[PDB]
C-alpha cells in the first residue's frame, strides 16, 4: 500500500468489508456460491457508491442555502471514462478498499477491469469537458454538467483482416450503478410545427412533444466532500399523442413508433473534428439545449425581474453544439416572460460564454436554412432578427463596407442557404475564448478577425488542461508515490509545486527511482498486451507512441513514413546498430471517413511485414493499439517513452493528450502546434524534440503552392517509400491497395506530410542518440514532469471562473459527510 | 390493527423504520425535506422486498440440494397487479410495516396507491397464470413460471365523450423495485435462415439471432418462508450482426435498426378471447419457448440420458399460446442431442401438457403455414412429421375413416394452409383439460370429439379457482377478520375450512358483522369514486356490479336492456316504490374490436339520460367503471351486492370474476356457463339466482334457427328499447349512432341476446325482492361464502400437482429465513 492512496484504518475495512457483503446480498441477490467476478465489482461499486450519496446531498443543499452564482456547462459529449477508482481516489478510500477486499479474498486490480468506460465522447473535446467537470468540484465551484444520455457511446472497435470493424457500445447492458433516474423531473421538449402571431406576440404551436427525462451522476471533488452534479437528458415519448392521434393505422404500430421519438438519444454521432448536418443530430442539439434551459430557470425562479438572472447564471457553450442556447433563451424571455427583445439580449449576452475548439472548415457547423426552417421555425425566426440587428450594428462601425456585411453575417448565402452557428455564437456572447495561445491568436487574425476588429474585448484565450487525479495519482500511483516522497501530496491540487523536483534532476537516488517507475510501468503494459491480445513487444526497447482519432491532419502517415523508413534502413545494413523502437499507434476513424480507415489498414499492413521480418528481430515492431479508450490511455500513457504530436501547423487548436504524455515522463516529439508551444516554452526547447514548419512556413508554402513531386524528386528514401506502396510491397495479394494514399500525398495532401518529412526523420535520430544515454535521457524527463503544473485543468478553470463566469474557486473543505 | 395482518412488535418495527430510512437515504438518494409520496413508497418498497431477498436465495439453494421435480408454466401472460401489499401479506408484515410507517408519519394505504400495476395480462387467462404462481408457491412446489417482460402491458382505458380512448401504460417509468435483472444469464433465439439436410442429421442455418435476458421476479408463498420464481424474457439485439453485416447503409441507421429486434417485447396484444395472426405475435410466442426451453435444459443438464427428463421436468402450456414448445423440444432433441425420433417423442410427449381455455372458433390460433414457413423453416417439417406419425395412428385405430383424418389433420387445407395449434398440442402432451366441468365435457363431446375417442386417457378437467389471499385477506380485511374471529386463521390456506361458518348463518352477531363489513366496503368505494372521477352514486342502493372484459358473448348488452327496462318502467310509474340500484359496468374493449367499442358508448349514453333524468332520482344510476384492472377489481369486488355472470350458456369456459364476488359477500345472478354450474351446485340452487337456456336450450335453437323478430315481436317491453335505440333516444343528436348494435341484435346476434331478456328481467324482479329483506340477504350470502372453498387455486393446483404433474404438494415450512 502506498502513502497517496490514503489510510487503511481497522474501523473502515471491517465497515467496507460488512457493507460488501450486504450488497452482495441484498443488491446482487447472489451468495459466495455462485457470484462472479463482475458479481464483486458491482458490490464494490455501490459500496463506494454509498459514501458518496451524503455528501452529494449536502453539497447540494449547500448551494441551496448560499445561493451562489451557477456554472452550466453544456456539452454534447461528456468522456468520463471508469468511475470506480476515480471515486475511491478523490475520497481518500483506495488503500481501505483494497485491503477490505483483499481480506474478502478477491483482487480490486482485476474488479477494476470489469467495469465498461462511459464512453459519452468521440476524443478531446469529450475528455476536455470530464476533466473540466472534475476540476470544478475540486475547486468548490456550484456547477452542473448537462448533456445526453446516449444508450450507445463511441463504437467499440475491433480490427478484423487489418480493417478496422465497428460494433455498438452497449455500455448500459449490466446496469450503471453511478446514476440516478430522476423521472419526477421530467420536462417536455417541442419540434417541428409553426408560428402563430397573435395580438400580443409570437406562439410555437402544433407542435409535437418528446419528453426529457433527466439522470444525474455525481462528480467528487479531490478530498473536499464536494459533489457536484452532472445531468444527462434521456429521450420519452409522451403516452398521449404517441398514441392518442386517432382516425389512423392501428395501435401495435402506434406504440411501436414510440422509438422514432426516443432515437434522440440513441446513439453519439462518432465524428471527430467533422460536421455532419443530419436532422437526428439537430434535434439532440436542440434537445439537451431545451430540457437544460427550463432546467436552469426553473431552479433560477427559486433563487421576476430577470435582470439578475446573468449573476446567479453563466452558460458556458462547449463549441457550437450548444449554440440554440442563445435563441432558445430569447424565445423563452421574449414568447414566454414577455420580456422586450433588447432587454431579453442584454440578459443572453451577460449569460452565455463560447468556446471554440477548432478551426478546420470542415469541422464548422453551417446549418441548412430548410433544416431550421421545418424543425425549429420560431428559432429561425430569432435567428434572421439577431442577424438584422447585429448586421446594423457592423454597419454602423464600418460605414459602406459591403463586404464585412456579407463576411459577418450569420446566414450565408450560396447554393443552399446555411446558417454559420459560430458567427451566432460569438454574436450572442459576452466572451469567446479559443484553446491554446497560438490557437486564440489565429482565431483573431483569421477565422474571426471581422468580428474581432468589431468587438476586441469578447476574445481570450484559455489554455487546455488535463487533471492530475485521473492522469497521474489514478493512471500513475508508482510516480505519484516517489514524487510524494520528495514534496508531499499538495501537488494533486496544486500542480505548480512539481517545480520543486527541479532541484533533484541531479539526484542520484532519484534520477533512479523516475527510470525504475517507468520500466515497471513497461513491464506491465508489455505483460497486459500478451495477456490480452497476445502480442509480442520487447520492454527493452524505447516505446514510440501516438494515439489520439485517427485524421489527416493527425499526421500518422508521416509517422508510417518514419518506421518504413527505419525499416529500409535496416535492411540496407542489416548489422549496424540502431536503437530498439516499439512504434504503438492507436485510434479511431470514423465509420464514414474512408481515408481514415485506409490510414488504419496501412499501419497494419506495415506491422505484417515488419513483425515477420526475420533480419529485423526485436529491432523494430510495429503495433497497432485496437479500440483506444480512456481505460486504455491510462494504461498505455504511462508506459510511454516517445510521445507523437505532429500535426501540420496550425490545425490542432490545442491537444491535451500531449499533456498526458507529458505528466508521466515521456519526452515529446512534435510541431510548434497547438499546445505544443506552450509546453515546450515552460519545459525549455533544448528539453523538447521541436521539428518542421512552423505556422507561417505554412502559410508561404500555400502561397507559394505546395506541390508534392518536389519533395519526391529530391529525396530518395522518400521515393523509395512511395515505390514500395505503388508496386504492391505492403499489399501482395493486393498490388494497388494503396492507391488512394499514393495518389492523396502526391496530388492533394491538404496537410503537407512530404513537406516536414526530412526534418522529422532527423529529429528522431536525435532521439535515439539521447535514449542511448539513460542518466541523460531520464533527467530532461524529471525537467519535463518538473514544469507540466501549467496544464492542469485545475488552473484551466481557475482562469474561466475569475475572466469569464465571475466567480471564485475555493479549497475550501465542506462541512464533512 | 386488525388479528389477520399479523404482529407488530417492537423490535421489528424499530427495525424497519431503521431500514425504511437507510433506503431513503442511499437508495433513493432523498432527505424528508424534498421526498415526495412515490419517494416513500419506494423506500418501504425495497424495505420489504429486503425481507424477501434471504428466503428466495434459501428456497433456491434448497431445490438445488433436494433436486424434485420441477414445473414449468409457461404463459404469454402473467396479470400480477400490484406486489407491495401482497408480499407483506405472505410475509406477515402488514401491521408492523403499518406501524412502522404510522410512527415516520406516513399513511401506508395512500402509499399502496402510488405503485403501478404490472398488467402483463388481459384478462381472465393472465390473472389465472398469477393466482396459480401464488398457490404453487403456497404449496411448496418447485415451480417456475415463464413469460415476456413486455415493456408495455395492457393499455390503460381513458373514456373521451363517452368513447374508449387508448394510451400506452409505460409501467415501467419510474422503475420496478421487484426485478432483479440478469443479464449474466442471457439466452439467443433464431428465426429465419434456411434448413440444410448433412450426413448426419438436419442443420438449422443463416438465421437472424436476437437475445433473450431474464428478468427475475420473486413470488413469495404464504408465511411459509417458500419464495419462487418468475422468469421474464426480454428482447436484446446482439452488437455484432446487427452492425456488424458490413457493405450497407451507414452505421447510425445500423444502430437505430437494432429497435426491430427489440420490439419483440415492446407490447402484450390486446386481445380476449380473439386470434390475430400477426408476425410479431408469433415471434413473441417462439421467442418465449426457446428461451425458455434452453433455460430447462440448462438447469437440467445440473440435476447424459433424457430418459429422466419427464422425471425431472413438468412443461404446462396455458393455452396454445407456447405450442410451439413441442416442437422445439424435438428440435433440440434430435438436431442438437442427435436422440432417435421416436425416443424424443416419448420424452416430449411425457413432458408437455396442454390446458384448453375457451371453444370460441375465432380465438383458436390456426396459424398460416407460408408465416411458419419463413419464420421457423425446421419447425414447419417437424410439425409435418409429427402430423404423418399422427395420422398414421388414427388410420390404423379408424381403418377407411378417410373424413377422420381429415378432421384430426394438424395441416388444415383451404383458401390457404393453416397449421390448428390445438391438435398440435393434444398429439404432443401426455395430459390436455379444460378449465371448468361443463367446459372439459363440450371439450369431449364436440371440439376434440375424434382426439377423446382416438385417446380418452388424455382428457381430464382442472376447474379454476382463485388464490384466497389476494382475493380475500387483501382485497377485504374487514371481512377476513370477522370469519377469522369464530374459526380461526387455517382457512387463509385451507379455504374448505370456510364450510364451518354453515353454524353461523343464523347466528344474530354474525349476520350483523357480515352486513356491517359489506357496508363499510361500499361507503369506502363509493368515497373513492368522488374522490376519483368525481361521480354520484348512493351506497344504500344496491350495488349490481358486471365487471371483466368488453366481449359479445359476455353480454354487457343483456345487462344493458334491463338497465333500460328499469328506466322505462319508472317513468311509466314515477311514485312507485323500486329498490334502488347502482350498476356498475366496467371493462376494456381491444382497440380493433369495433362492437366491443360501440357497447361502452351505449352504456355511457344510458348513463347520460338516466343519470340526468329528475323523475328517477337517486332511485337508478348508470356508472362506466373506467380502467377496470386488477387494482380496480380489489376495489369494487368488497363493495358489490350484486354479481353479473351472464354470458350465453356454453361460451365463458369457466370465468373466474364470479368466484372472486362468491368469496366477497354477493349474492350472483346468471346463466348455467362455465364454472358457475359448480358455484351453484357446492352453495345449493336455491342460493344462487340462476335463468336463461342451458347449453341443451341454446343447441335446439340453433337446429331450428335463432329468430330475433319472434321476441321482439312477442314481447312490448324489448320493442320499445329497441325503438328508442333507433329513433336516437339515446343519441339526440346522433340519430342512427346505435343502428350497428341494432342490426347486430335483430339480424345476426351469435349470443341470442334475445332469448334470455324475458327471464333474465323476471329473475332481476326476484333479486330485488330478497334485497327488501336484508336479514334473509345477508342469511343467503353467508351461505354462498360459505361454500366457496373449492373455488380456491390452492385446490385447483393441488389436482394438476397430483394428477398431471405427478408430485406432491406441501404445506411445510421452509427452514426459516
Ligand atoms: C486525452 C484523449 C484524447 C485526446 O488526445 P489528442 O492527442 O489531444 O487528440 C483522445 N482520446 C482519448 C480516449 C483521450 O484520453
Ligand atoms: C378476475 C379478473 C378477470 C376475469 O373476470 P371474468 O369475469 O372471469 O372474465 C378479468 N380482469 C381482471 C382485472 C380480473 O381481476
Ligand atoms: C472539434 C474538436 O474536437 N476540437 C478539439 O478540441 C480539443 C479540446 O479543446 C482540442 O484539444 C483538440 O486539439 C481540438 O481538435
Ligand atoms: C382465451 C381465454 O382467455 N380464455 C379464458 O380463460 C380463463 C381462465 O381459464 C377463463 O376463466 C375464461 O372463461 C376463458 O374465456
Amino acid at each position: 500500500q502506498i502513502s497517496v492512496r490514503g489510510l487503511a484504518g481497522v474501523e473502515n475495512v471491517t465497515e467496507l468489508k460488512k457493507n460488501f457483503n450486504r450488497h452482495l446480498h441484498f443488491t446482487l441477490v447472489k451468495d459466495r456460491n455462485v457470484a462472479t467476478p463482475r458479481d464483486y465489482y458491482f458490490a464494490l461499486a455501490h459500496t463506494v457508491r454509498d459514501h458518496l450519496v451524503g455528501r452529494w446531498i449536502r453539497t447540494q443543499q449547500h448551494y441551496y442555502e448560499k445561493d451562489p452564482k451557477r456554472i452550466y456547462y453544456l456539452s454534447l459529449e461528456f468522456y468520463m471514462g471508469r468511475t470506480l477508482q476515480n471515486t475511491m481516489v478523490n475520497l481518500a478510500l483506495e488503500n481501505a478498499c483494497d485491503e477490505a477486499t483483499y481480506q474478502l479474498g478477491l483482487d480490486m486490480e482485476e474488479l477494476e477491469e470489469i467495469e465498461e468506460d462511459a464512453g459519452l465522447g468521440n476524443g478531446g473535446l469529450g475528455r476536455l469537458a470530464a476533466c473540466f467537470l472534475d476540476s470544478m468540484a475540486t475547486l468548490g465551484l456550484a456547477a452542473y454538467g448537462y448533456g445526453i444520455r446516449y444508450e450507445f457511446g463511441i463504437f467499440n472497435q475491433k480490427i478484423c483482416g487489418g480493417w478496422q470493424m465497428e460494433e455498438a457500445d452497449d455500455w448500459l447492458r449490466y446496469g450503471n450503478p453511478w446514476e440516478k433516474a430522476r423521472p419526477e423531473f421530467t420536462l417536455p421538449v417541442h419540434f417541428y410545427g409553426r408560428v402563430e402571431h397573435t395580438s400580443q406576440g409570437a406562439k410555437w404551436v402544433d407542435t409535437q412533444v418528446v419528453l426529457a427525462m433527466p439522470y444525474d451522476t455525481p462528480v467528487p471533488g479531490y478530498r473536499n466532500n464536494v459533489v457536484n452534479t452532472m445531468r444527462l437528458w434521456s429521450a420519452k415519448a409522451p403516452n398521449d399523442f404517441n398514441l392518442k392521434d386517432f382516425n389512423v393505422g392501428g395501435y401495435i404500430q402506434a406504440v411501436l413508433d414510440r422509438n422514432l421519438a426516443e432515437n434522440i438519444s440513441r446513439v453519439l454521432y462518432p465524428n471527430d473534428n467533422f460536421f455532419e448536418g443530419k436532422e437526428l443530430r439537430l434535434k439532440q442539439e436542440y434537445f439537451v439545449v431545451a430540457a437544460t434551459l427550463q432546467d436552469i430557470i426553473r431552479r433560477f425562479k427559486s433563487s421576476t425581474n430577470f435582470d439578475a438572472f446573468p449573476d446567479k447564471v453563466a452558460i458556458q457553450l462547449n463549441d457550437t453544439h450548444p449554440s440554440l442556447a442563445i435563441p432558445e433563451l430569447m424565445r423563452v424571455l421574449v414568447d414566454l416572460e414577455r420580456l422586450d427583445w433588447d432587454k431579453a439580449w442584454e440578459v443572453t449576452v451577460k449569460t452565455c460564454a463560447y468556446t471554440n475548439h477548432t478551426v478546420i472548415p470542415e469541422a464548422l457547423e453551417r446549418w441548412p436554412v430548410h433544416l431550421l426552417e421545418t424543425l425549429l421555425p420560431r428559432h429561425l425566426q430569432i435567428i434572421y432578427e439577431i442577424n438584422q440587428r447585429f448586421l446594423n450594428r457592423v454597419a454602423a462601425a464600418f460605414p459602406g463596407d459591403v463586404d464585412r456585411l456579407r463576411r459577418m453575417s450569420l446566414v450565408e448565402e450560396g447554393a443552399v442557404k446555411r446558417i454559420n452557428m459560430a458567427h451566432l455564437c460569438i454574436a450572442g456572447s459576452h466572451a469567446v475564448n479559443g484553446v491554446a495561445r497560438i490557437h486564440s491568436e489565429i482565431l483573431k487574425k483569421t477565422i474571426f478577425k471581422d468580428f474581432y476588429e468589431l468587438e476586441p474585448h469578447k476574445f481570450q484565450n484559455k489554455t487546455n488542461g488535463i487533471t492530475p487525479r485521473r492522469w497521474l495519482v489514478l493512471c500513475n500511483p508508482g510516480l505519484a508515490e516517489i514524487i510524494a516522497e520528495r514534496i508531499g501530496e499538495e501537488y494533486i491540487s496544486d500542480l505548480d509545486q512539481l517545480r520543486k523536483l527541479l532541484s533533484y534532476v541531479d539526484d542520484e537516488a532519484f534520477i533512479r527511482d523516475v527510470a525504475k517507475v517507468k520500466q515497471e510501468n513497461k513491464l506491465k503494459f508489455a505483460a497486459y498486451l500478451e495477456r490480452e491480445y497476445k502480442v509480442h513487444i520487447n520492454p527493452n526497447s524505447l516505446f514510440d507512441v501516438q494515439v489520439k482519432r485517427i485524421h489527416e491532419y493527425k499526421r500518422q502517415l508521416l509517422n508510417c513514413l518514419h518506421v518504413i523508413t527505419l525499416y529500409n534502413r535496416i535492411k540496407k545494413e542489416p548489422n549496424k546498430f540502431v536503437v530498439p523502437r516499439t512504434v504503438m499507434i492507436g485510434g479511431k476513424a470514423a465509420p464514414g471517413y474512408h481515408m481514415a480507415k485506409m490510414i488504419i489498414k496501412l499501419i497494419t499492413a506495415i506491422g505484417d511485414v515488419v513483425n515477420h521480418d526475420p533480419v529485423v528481430g526485436d529491432r523494430l515492431r510495429v503495433i497497432f493499439l485496437e479500440n483506444y479508450r480512456v481505460s486504455l490511455a491510462e494504461k498505455v500513457i504511462p508506459a510511454a517513452d516517445l510521445s507523437e504530436q505532429i500535426s501540420t501547423a496550425g490545425t490542432e487548436a490545442s491537444g491535451t493528450g500531449n499533456m498526458k504524455f507529458m505528466l508521466n515522463g515521456a519526452l515529446t516529439i512534435g510541431t510548434m502546434d497547438g499546445a505544443n508551444v506552450e509546453m515546450a516554452e515552460e519545459a525549455g526547447e533544448e528539453n523538447f524534440f521541436i521539428f518542421g514548419m512552423r505556422v507561417e512556413d505554412v502559410d508561404r508554402l500555400d502561397q507559394r503552392g505546395y506541390n508534392a513531386q518536389e519533395y519526391y524528386d529530391r529525396i530518395p528514401e522518400l521515393r523509395q517509400i512511395i515505390e514500395q506502396l505503388s508496386s504492391g510491397f505492403f499489399s501482395p495479394k493486393q498490388p494497388d491497395l494503396f492507391k488512394d494514399i499514393v495518389n492523396m500525398l502526391m496530388h492533394h495532401d491538404r496537410f503537407k506530410v512530404f513537406a516536414d518529412y526530412e526534418e522529422y526523420v532527423k529529429c528522431q535520430e536525435r532521439v535515439s542518440a539521447l535514449y542511448k544515454n539513460p542518466r541523460e535521457w531520464t533527467r530532461m524527463v524529471i525537467r519535463n514532469i518538473a514544469t507540466s503544473g501549467k496544464f492542469s485543468s485545475d488552473r484551466t478553470i481557475a482562469q474561466y471562473a475569475r475572466e469569464i463566469w465571475g466567480v471564485e474557486p475555493s479549497r475550501q473543505r465542506l462541512p464533512a459527510p
